[PDB]
């Protein structure tokens, strides 16, 4: 549950966001890659990376990448009104991809990581909060559908 003045945050970190989607979204997988390599076992596509070097050189991963941080960005911009947006990815990523919570956890920090990565100095402490409470709502509402699947 976020407050207004706590939406409007979120939503202007977002617009650092939209105005280099692709890029953004490649260095959020690349951190989730290197940093558990665990989840690079999940993407059929991805797994033939053996080094960084490769995945910077991908134009499928950040093709991936744009894909991830729109629908992220379309669940966002609903200030927490998302049952539509967020029941399928749930869906999918329960029941096809098999998707551990944990491994939505590690993304959830990668975002905050790559935000200060990419703009060092303009990514404030009230904003860092925001955008954290953001994500945890995110994560909790994919939880209970988690949950209510018997998901583990
Ligand atoms: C912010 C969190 C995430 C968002 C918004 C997101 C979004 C998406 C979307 C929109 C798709 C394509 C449609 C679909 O299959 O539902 C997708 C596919 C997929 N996602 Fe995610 N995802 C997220 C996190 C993750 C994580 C953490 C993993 C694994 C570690 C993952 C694994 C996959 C896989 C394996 C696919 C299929 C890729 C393919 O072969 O095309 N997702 N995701």
């Amino acid at each position: 549950g976020l407050s207004d003045g706590e939406w409007q945050q979120v939503l202007n970190v977002w617009g650092k966001v939209e105005a280099d989607i692709a890029g953004h979204g490649q260095e959020v997988l690349i951190r989730l890659f290197t940093g558990h390599p665990e989840t690079l076992e999940k993407f059929d596509k991805f797994k033939h990376l053996k080094t960084e070097a490769e995945m910077k050189a991908s134009e499928d991963l950040k093709k991936h990448g744009t894909v991830v941080l729109t629908a992220l960005g379309g669940i966002l911009k609903k200030k927490g009104h998302h049952e539509a947006e967020l029941k399928p990815l749930a869906q999918s990523h329960a029941t096809k991809h098999k998707i551990p919570i944990k491994y939505l956890e590690f993304i959830s920090d990668a975002i905050i990581h790559v935000l200060h990565s990419k703009h060092p100095g303009d990514f404030g402490a009230d904003a860092q909060g925001a955008m954290t409470k953001a994500l945890e709502l995110f994560r909790n509402d994919i939880a209970a559908k988690y949950k209510e699947l018997g998901f583990q």
